[PDB]
């Protein structure tokens, strides 16, 4: 919401796939273990 806002995404926890597989990011602005997701075009 804070930092990966700018860029857009959300947070999910660390083992789904995000999907189309470019924008993955890491300790964003979610939870001590978790990451937050982007697309990039689908």
């Amino acid at each position: 919401y804070k930092q990966c806002h700018k860029k857009g995404g959300h947070c999910f926890p660390k083992e789904k796939i995000c999907l189309p597989p470019s924008s993955d990011f890491g300790k964003m602005d979610c939870r001590w273990r978790w990451k937050c997701c982007k697309k990039g075009s689908g």
